[PDB]
DNA sequence: CCGACCGCGCATCAGC
DNA sequence: GCTGATGCGC
DNA sequence: GTCGG
């Protein structure tokens, strides 16, 4: 919050060139510069100063420097005023409706909350789900609201397979008190690089959730991806609790320690530690890590038993998760 | 300059 | 049916 | 939009 006028104001500059522009690198670039101010601690007096951290070029700087004078930027007043920018940002607010479909939707007339119900012929089974849904998907989660889900998910998961292992990961495992979902790292001995010994494994656990009514609707499901919905039960004469977004994950056990660093996050961290590896001669995904050959080709897996195997490999110290909220 | 910008699962489409 | 490109998302 | 070679 420090500085809490300009990485707003840089963030909007990133969504606006993702979902109008449908440039991702100019999104990108707005989001790094975010993200390494966001973590400045001191209250930027200037575009100069901000120039001086890795990510903020000439443009931004400029940007800066006007905002700090007049507490806006032009660029944004006239996006919010164009109506076609205007609808496309909405749009792509609901799950499902990416730039591409957003910008379509706009060629069509639908525009609005109630034009897309008018129109739910018009959508696929995932923007169903995201516009029935739409309010909830964007409340927070209180972490308190998340130890509740995880004890729920943890216990249903240990009654279908005493072998199973779940972990919560996301900004929950960063150690964030407020989650805008839920994220499990899912894996089981019968799974691994070497094989797949037994069948329906993310299934069954789908489907215990499903039981107990957890699970109240599915975005997206795979052999190891899972992408829905999910509610704490409420008491008696309560009201319930808003439909979250669940995200479960299966990897292979033997490949735990790539796959949770992943799953932890944050989503910037990942992309950052993923280029300096690249950089240091390897690269990494949510299975392994692995050297880059001469010919820029990958190699083999290189072992590892910790989170921090990886760190070292990369000539990076250790940060724990709660560290790489970025 | 100017090329690189992390890496991958699922849904959906077009071409065969 | 399949493979591959594209969208969308984590 | 920013950066390093
Ligand atoms: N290499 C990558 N990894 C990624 C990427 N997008 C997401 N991820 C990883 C890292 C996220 O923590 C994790 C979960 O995804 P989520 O979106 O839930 O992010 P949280 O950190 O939990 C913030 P919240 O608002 O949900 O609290 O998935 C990516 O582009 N590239
Ligand atoms: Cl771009
Ligand atoms: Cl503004
Ligand atoms: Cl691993
Ligand atoms: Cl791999
Ligand atoms: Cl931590
Ligand atoms: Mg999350
Ligand atoms: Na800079
Ligand atoms: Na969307
Ligand atoms: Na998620």
């Amino acid at each position: 919050t420090l500085n809490g006028g300009i990485t707003d104001m840089l963030t909007e500059l990133a969504n606006f060139e993702k979902n109008v522009s449908q440039a991702i690198h100019k999104y990108n670039a707005y989001r790094k510069a975010a993200s390494v101010i966001a973590k400045y601690p001191h209250k930027i007096k200037s575009g100069a100063e901000a120039k001086k951290l890795p990510g903020v070029g000439t443009k931004i700087a400029e940007k800066i420097d006007e905002f700090l004078a007049t507490g806006k930027l032009r660029k944004l007043e006239k996006i919010r005023q164009d109506d076609t920018s205007s609808s496309i940002n909405f749009l792509t607010r609901v799950s499902g409706i990416g730039p591409s479909a957003a910008r379509k939707f706009v060629d069509e007339g639908i525009k609005t909350l109630e034009d897309l119900r008018k129109n739910e012929d018009k959508l696929n089974h995932h923007q169903r789900i995201g516009l029935k849904y739409f309010g909830d998907f964007e409340k927070r989660i209180p972490r308190e609201e998340m130890l509740q889900m995880q004890d729920i998910v943890l216990n249903e998961v240990k009654k279908v397979d005493s072998e199973y292992i779940a972990t919560v990961c996301g900004s929950f495992r960063r150690g964030a008190e407020s989650s805008g979902d839920m994220d499990v790292l899912l894996t089981h001995p019968s799974f691994t690089s070497e094989s797949t010994k037994q069948p329906k494994l993310l299934h069954q656990v789908v489907e215990q959730l499903q039981k107990v009514h957890f699970i109240t609707d599915t975005l997206s499901k795979g052999e190891t991806k899972f992408m829905g919905v999910c509610q704490l039960p409420s008491k008696n004469d309560e009201k319930e609790y808003p439909h979250r977004r669940i995200d479960i994950r299966l990897i292979p056990k033997d490949q735990y320690y790539c796959g949770v660093l992943y799953f932890t996050g944050s989503d910037i961290f990942n992309k950052n530690m993923r280029a300096h590896a690249l950089e240091k001669g390897f690269t990494i995904n949510e299975y392994t890590i692995r050297p880059l050959g001469v010919t820029g080709v990958a190699g083999e897996p290189l072992p590892v038993d910790s989170e921090k195997d990886i760190f070292d490999y990369i000539q990076w110290k250790y940060r724990e998760p709660k560290d790489r909220s970025e």
